[PDB]
């Protein structure tokens, strides 16, 4: 059908069939008279694995032999979505097996739709590790990701009586065709214990074991042949563990608990011990294996040259006192030369600078879980320490600053401390979010080391988040410019050269109303709602959270409604207005500011007055495979955080690329969004960072705002009083109460100028060709964030090798 | 190489030769360069496996068109061992696979050798189930065998310091290649609750759900074509369970806990609520799996001339009531008719009268798990008693021995009595069980029903117990008298024919010392174990139970040790005495048994003036797969449980079969097998059961026989003051205790005549000629004990249905 989809050749077509046909009776032992739609799913996904086999063993087998450096990306949180449709696209397998599928009587899309997202992230820091391993491997790097195999991943949304409710993500059930498993390569895993000192240094003994299985999962390139490996952990028991007889069997569950669950807080810091476990786990098992990768090449010094270890956030931290333990205890390096390789190894990647966000453990934990790591950790703030004296003489507060034990009721250890002191360089996530961690929260390690710190703003694939999720929008690019920017994505914008060409905006427009129209009849099949596909599509999907401000979208949902019921028969832009999102399960407000959302479609959605002028749309169970459908659909994205407070955002960077244009602050990307865009073709409004710091010098009062501003006054009486719960008149007090008396993030101070900015976007909207030319310059300056342009910048500027876009041979 | 393994065409070696090395590439994704043994055994097992796809789909696709008969087998345990070698087998694959794997370098026995063995079962029982499957898929019956696919099964047994230690037997840790799971048709199965009464029947409520998934693992028939199924459930929670929320996602493990441990006792009733969910859970999963397939052929009528079910023991007993509650109160039928379907349906097999060994639940643990069943328990017991009562008018003691309740410090149900209420056939499992039965604890029954009662003398399968085990006798013997035998045993009986043969009597001579020597190699190999091949090879391999009395033998292994030290230059048959077995965790004495045997294996093996005319040895982790290899080897089979204990027993035949003498009391069916050879060809002493109840009579009195017997006095002096316990001398006083004062299974009674049936073994053993010549009338009779004639007899004498020896179309 479409050229970006590849080659449908009678060779390819023929083996595909009876290699899905051979699938279905060895491999599923089915016959077609009792297969279901799961079991051609199946047997296509293996049909599509085998063609990576090959690859994948030439390409671990070219890395052994070449014995490049080698990138070893650490995570908690790999946020993968569905394989089989990516797995195609990098192949050039798409068209092949549409056309393989469709000889044999079945529908392609049909069946990528049985697939379970792989959950195992939260959000944003989990996807950007998932767009990293697709960017590392198209670049050629000899990149590693590392992380924990979750039995259950992120929960299952359920909205009922509007409001969440969890269900555990089991998608293991059918299994999963795309890992392998390596149980030949388990790895023990030390727990508990105390440490003897002997005349021959440390020992860290009488410890309890875990072992650690590991699961290969490949990460196919961009039409490269290349095919890198993610290996994620799996907690088992050891045989003789615990070894009545039966209980001793039973309790085997305790150690594989490490592995059961992903903690489901995203940007919220929970100090549990099985949090710890998960972290220690990930962090001893992969430094073993990296370390018999490189003997297998005993003078590490050259360790740091074959070898750079990122940290994704401080989840891994344990890395840096890890690696010095196994150097100094069981290498027996000296303390200094074993420092200098693990600073050398190591790289620290920031995503937040939420103080609830940021890891700082209780001393009594490590003491008793980890009693050698914490010694090291002693022993590492004592000569960081002694640094800083050397440096700053005299300045003793700085010494409690900095250190990385903390003071008060009860001791912890600031594990981004221990980040910067043991890593070689430090990087925010977008150039706003970098120049804040040098002026706040890390300026006194920044008077230190200037050099350790760097901004690597952060990018997505476009493999996933446009070729695949958006075919047509692809082809009408590729028609004009070729194939070449898919890989090469700064290419868009040759794309200027087409904003006046009366043929490129009607196609750039067709497109969108395209998506919009199977994204209305898929709300419809699947969730029985109907909304009009020409109404302005307004999203805003991400994590439920009082920083990104879905409160603030609320508001102006309400004063909407409001003006409508004032003003019944006057013409406005019909919008229809979808949020979705998770809360985490514990967070209190975040399950309030659904309900409220949910509450406001009641309402709106049933006042015959309204009509089809205005819908409210909670989207349910948001998750990769849902943003893969609704971004493409969307016209206007919904980017507003409190200026200073979402790091960088990526959801932002997937609606400019897919012909949506963007409402939000100068936080996080956004701000070089808008840079690399024009201001004149953004809708920026609201306070940028310096004017947070000005209120929060005089201080926040809500109740100016609520005293000057009558439509706001108005909203705040409806929530109050009982107009969006009847029979539950007190329902939203808690949110009131926020609102007015300790809200953070200053939803009042920015409701004005995004009511007004808003007016602009209806506006606009009311002139297609002209709404229509903004979006060419949008989607032709959205180059620069490609995870490839990021990758290419950490490979260069941190790990210290070169990216290559050369194919190795099939 | 030998005929009997099947022909090596040059076709099918060069196919097997290029799919052993596509799966080596496509399944284990490695390359010959880093390939281990262990991927060549999953490369080869995957090869046989494709070869049994077509054969299975077809023999299913035939049920479901012919609509047989279906016989369903319950049982709690299967005790298979390994599949490749069985599947080559009776696929006739062995010759090519061997010629296969040698032109690629690889020798086929040591990657036979990697196979876990699959020990989802004790012993005995266990291993009964698993020859019946082989037979019922080899006569061509539509049988399903349905159990729990635990997740660890009988423990791995360890020696240290001569005692037993337990580890967990992690079989599925590398995967099982010959189970494919269905979570497809998985079944939700009830707990807990309770009953509310309606205006229409009762109804059980406010139950926990756990989930039931299918594994099926094909069973092969012997070169026929048939493929049939075992089905094994595993509990999985509902994704909603309990459902702060990371708790709830751990708690999981609860509901799973169900099919993860395989109950380690033999012969042992322990009553925990965790074995009744055990056993809830695979009745109530199966029987609508039953229901299921037979709606899919509206009026039960027709249910039993469709459908048998065969209750291996009591442990699925629940089946009763379940079919009941199934009939009654989901498909409404009337009570009278639901009995009728049900007595009908099901039948009962009996494996014990130790008193020990039967199930007697507290009906607190029925009340709080299966109030609903209660219900119908009690129900069934009231019309049973109504019936018991009108025959036998009058005879109160009747109706309280005869009650499924029993009365008491705590109120129990009698699942045997339930069973035998409950079944159109009860049946023992040798001719002399089968008479005890109607004798003593059934006596009440029989006389009520005594059409009911049968028996079925039990039997071992010939493909594992003599093809796959000891090729070199299943070729000399086919050389004689074709292959013919291999599925009709009674072949065998042709073979007396050449008891006078000079030729076969030296092959039959030849096969076992070479037998012999192989075993004696695997022992040095493996256990750096010493021992003369030259020597008898005397063996008791059987779980350690009292009553299969082991210390018999012990007190034996002693005398001929104080013979020698008597007596040192005079010439004595050497001897290598082998005991191995597995004991109950928790059973104190079995243990204790254990460390007598290794205790007498110090002392002796290391006397310098015995030399090498005796040795003992405990062989370590008797299971299915060293059952194998040392059965073959035996010169002496021992079979001495006191007369009346022992069932049947099947490690007696495996004996017979593989060219062992048997030394043995006239128990289960060594009475048959003694009147099949001819009792001059068989070394019978001690006891038989009328003997045994004549003593019980009069009173047990041990001091008796320690009185007169001066060699007997002579070991237990030994015993009690520390001679084989120099560091702990009383440590043997517990089993010096039982035996003087309250054993219950009479050890020093048949000592007398043990030791001089012992003698006769000797003398015997001094003439090679005759020795065989008396091995050939054993081997030459054995055919009656072949499980093809036990599942035949069942076939037509309770199931109704006939065998068939017709290939089904490859
Ligand atoms: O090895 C892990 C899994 O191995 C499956 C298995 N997987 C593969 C396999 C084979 C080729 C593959 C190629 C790409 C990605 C994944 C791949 C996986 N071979 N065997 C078993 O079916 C499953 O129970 C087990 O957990
Ligand atoms: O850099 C990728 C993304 O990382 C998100 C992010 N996620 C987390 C996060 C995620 C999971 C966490 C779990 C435990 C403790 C803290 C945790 C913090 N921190 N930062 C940022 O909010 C977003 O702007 C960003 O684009
Ligand atoms: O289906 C059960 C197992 O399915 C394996 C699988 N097994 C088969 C299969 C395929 C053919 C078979 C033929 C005979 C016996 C067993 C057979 C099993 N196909 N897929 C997966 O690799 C494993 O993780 C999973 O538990
Ligand atoms: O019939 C097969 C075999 O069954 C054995 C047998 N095994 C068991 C058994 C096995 C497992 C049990 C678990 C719980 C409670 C009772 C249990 C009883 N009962 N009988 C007999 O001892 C043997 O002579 C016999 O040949
Ligand atoms: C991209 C993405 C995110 C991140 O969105 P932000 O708006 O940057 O928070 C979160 N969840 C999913 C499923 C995503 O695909
Ligand atoms: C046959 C067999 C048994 C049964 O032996 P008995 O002597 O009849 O108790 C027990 N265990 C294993 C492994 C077997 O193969």
């Amino acid at each position: 059908q479409i050229s970006v989809r590849g080659l449908a050749g009678v060779e390819n077509v023929t083996e595909l069939k009876k290699n899905f046909n051979r699938h279905l009776h060895f491999t599923l032992v089915k016959d077609r008279n009792v297969a279901t739609p799961r079991d051609y799913y199946f047997a296509l996904a293996h049909t599509v694995r085998d063609h990576l086999v090959g690859r994948w063993i030439r390409t671990q087998q070219h890395y052994y032999e070449k014995d490049p450096k080698r990138i070893y990306y650490l995570s908690l949180e790999f946020y993968m979505g569905r394989t089989l449709q990516n797995t195609m696209v990098n192949l050039a397998l798409e068209n092949a097996c549409d056309e393989a599928t469709y000889q044999l009587g079945l529908d392609m899309e049909e069946l990528e739709e049985i697939e379970e997202d792989a959950g195992l992230g939260n959000g944003g820091l989990g996807r950007l590790a998932a767009c990293f391993l697709d960017s590392m491997a198209t670049l050629g790097l000899a990149a590693y990701g590392y992380g924990i195999r979750y039995e259950f991943g992120i929960f299952n949304q359920k909205i009922c009586g509007g409001w969440q409710m969890e269900e555990a993500d089991d998608w293991l059930r059918y299994g999963n065709p795309w890992e392998k498993a390596r149980p030949e390569f388990t790895l023990p895993v030390h727990f508990y214990g105390r440490v003897e000192h002997t005349s021959q240094g440390a020992k860290w003994v009488d410890t309890q074991v875990v072992l650690a299985m590991p699961y290969d999962t490949p990460v196919p390139g961009y039409r490269n042949n290349v095919v890198n490996t993610m290996r994620l952990w799996s907690a088992k028991a050891p045989n003789d563990f615990n070894l009545g007889y039966i209980q001793a069997v039973l309790d085997r569950n305790l150690a594989e608990n490490i592995s059961r669950v992903l903690y489901p807080n995203d940007n919220f810091f929970e100090g549990k011990e099985l949090r710890l476990k998960q972290e220690y786990f990930v962090v001893a098992a992969t430094l073993q294996d990296i370390i018999r990768r490189f003997k297998s090449s005993t003078n590490f010094d050259a360790f740091p040259d074959k070898v750079a270890i990122q940290l994704n956030d401080t989840h891994p931290s344990l890395a840096i006192p890890e690696l010095m333990r196994v150097l100094v205890d069981l290498e027996r390096l000296d303390w200094d030369k074993a420092w200098e390789v693990t600073v050398k190894t190591c790289a620290y990647t920031n995503h937040t600078v939420l103080p609830e966000a940021l890891e700082r453990w209780p001393v009594h934990l490590l003491e008793t879980l980890l009693p050698r790591h914490l010694q090291i950790i002693y022993e590492i703030n004592q000569r960081f320490l002694n640094r800083v004296a050397a440096a700053f003489p005299g300045d003793v507060d700085r010494l409690r600053r900095m250190s990385l034990v903390e003071e008060g009721a009860v001791k912890r250890i600031n594990m981004a401390h221990l980040c910067i002191a043991g890593s070689h360089a430090v990087n925010g996530v977008a150039r706003i979010h970098s120049e804040i961690l040098k002026k706040t929260i890390f300026k006194d390690f920044y008077e230190l080391e200037p050099h350790k710190f760097q901004n690597k703003t952060n990018g997505i694939t476009p493999r996933r988040w446009l070729v695949l999720c958006n075919p047509g929008l692809a082809e009408i690019i590729a028609e004009r410019i070729g194939e070449e920017y898919i890989s090469d994505l700064d290419q868009l914008r040759k794309l200027l050269s087409y904003v006046d060409d009366e043929a490129f905006i009607r196609d750039v427009a067709k497109v969108k109303q395209e998506n919009k129209l199977k994204f209305a009849a898929y709300l419809e099949r699947e969730y029985k709602v109907h909304i009009n596909p020409n109404s302005l599509f307004d999203v805003q999907v991400k994590r439920i959270h009082e920083y990104k401000r879905q409160l603030l979208n609320c508001l102006h949902v309400i004063t909407l409604y409001n003006r409508i019921k004032k003003e019944p028969n006057k013409f406005v832009v019909p919008r229809t207005v979808m949020i979705g999102g998770k809360a985490a399960p514990g967070y209190h407000m975040a399950k309030m500011i659904i309900k409220l959302i949910t509450a406001i479609g009641d309402v709106v959605n049933h006042d015959p007055v309204v009509g089809d002028r205005l819908r409210v749309i909670f989207l349910e169970n948001y998750r990769v495979s849902l943003a893969e459908k609704v971004i493409p659909a969307a016209d206007l994205s919904e980017q507003i955080s409190t200026a200073g407070t979402e790091a960088s955002g990526t959801g932002n960077m997937k609606f400019m690329l897919n012909g949506a244009l963007t409402i939000g602050t100068m936080d996080g990307a956004n701000v070089e969004m808008a840079e690399e865009a024009g201001e004149e073709n953004f809708f920026i409004f609201g306070m940028r960072v310096e004017d947070v710091d000005r209120l929060d010098q005089r201080g926040y009062n809500a109740q100016e705002y609520y005293d000057r501003i009558p439509e706001l006054r108005q909203i705040i009486e409806q929530l109050s009083s009982g107009f969006f719960s009847p029979k539950q008149p007190d329902l939203f007090k808690d949110i009131v109460n926020m609102l007015m008396h300790h809200d953070r993030f200053k939803v009042f101070a920015d409701y004005e100028e995004y009511v007004k900015c808003q007016e602009r976007v209806s506006a606009l909207y009311k002139n297609p060709r002209e709404w229509t030319r903004m979006v060419i310059r949008n989607i032709a300056t959205s180059g620069k964030f490609s995870s490839d342009r990021t990758i290419a910048q950490y490979a260069r500027e941190i790990w210290g090798v070169e990216p290559s876009r050369q194919r190795l041979p099939a």
